[PDB]
């Protein structure tokens, strides 16, 4: 449908191995969006093309306030272009370095927004797996928007024991939500190591601890989420229904 000459590219927004995302405006519509620029070269090279066209599938057909819209795509010679919704307030990653830590009411809200987001996804039998702050965008309202659906069906920090030990995986996303929740509160993930190999162990053995300032209800919720056994992990409903969530989730 589209072409590059339909757009006026703007300030660069992001980097990464495959290329960059830029601000851009659609010529005749004046519409503002984001253009992901991926090199055909590197997509083939790094044997991923299949992943790319799966991201295209899933993230297109999806619709939800807490999921980055994907309006479509197009390619040329050197590259493929993903026409993405644009998110004014950037990544959660950035707001985390900037603040280093989050409060309970910000954390809780994010957790909700995230829960609901994944509710909709699970309902459509799609799982993310790559839910890390580098992947969470903020809308104008300051609201969470899950981007990026490459790995939707490397940094182990976000990956649950089953995935990591290479097993039957169905609940993963709830482990991550646990992880995410801990990261928001403490300022780094609960499984952070210095090496790939150590992290693996730390995760495999579910070794994590709570700095003093982490309130009891938070621990509870996180603890419940970070169970080694997939089956023992709450359902999103319970997470939404948790007393520390509801107590705190401004939204
Ligand atoms: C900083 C500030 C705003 C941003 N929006 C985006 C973005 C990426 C895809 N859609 N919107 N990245 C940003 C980085």
């Amino acid at each position: 449908q589209w072409a590059l000459e339909d757009f006026e590219i703007g300030r660069p927004l992001g980097k990464g191995k495959f290329g960059n995302v830029y601000l851009a405006r659609e010529k005749q519509s004046k519409f503002i969006l984001a253009l992901k620029v991926l090199f055909k070269a590197q997509l083939e090279k790094a044997g991923v093309e299949h992943q790319l066209r799966r991201e295209v599938e899933i993230q297109s057909h999806l619709r939800h306030p807490n999921i980055l819209r994907l309006y479509g795509y197009f390619h040329d010679a050197t590259r493929v272009y993903l026409i993405l919704e644009y998110a004014p307030l950037g990544t959660v990653y950035r707001e985390l370095q900037k603040l280093s830590k989050f409060d309970e009411q910000r954390t809780a809200t994010y957790i909700t927004e995230l829960a609901n987001a994944l509710s909709y996804c699970h309902s459509k039998r799609v799982i993310h797996r790559d839910i890390k702050p580098e992947n969470l965008l903020l809308g104008s309202a300051g609201e969470l928007k899950i981007a990026d659906f490459g790995w939707s069906v490397g940094t182990l920090d976000y990956l649950p024991p089953e995935m990591i030990e290479g097993r039957m995986h169905d609940k993963v996303d709830l482990w991550s939500l646990g992880v995410l929740c801990y990261e928001f509160l403490v300022g780094k993930p609960p499984f952070e190591a210095n090496t790939y190999q150590e992290t693996y162990k730390r995760i495999s053995r579910v070794e994590f601890t709570f700095p003093d300032f982490v309130t009891e209800g938070a621990r509870d919720l996180i603890s419940r989420l970070l169970k080694h056994n997939p089956s023992q992990r709450p359902m999103l409903r319970e997470v939404l229904e948790h007393p520390w969530i509801t107590a705190n989730s401004s939204k």
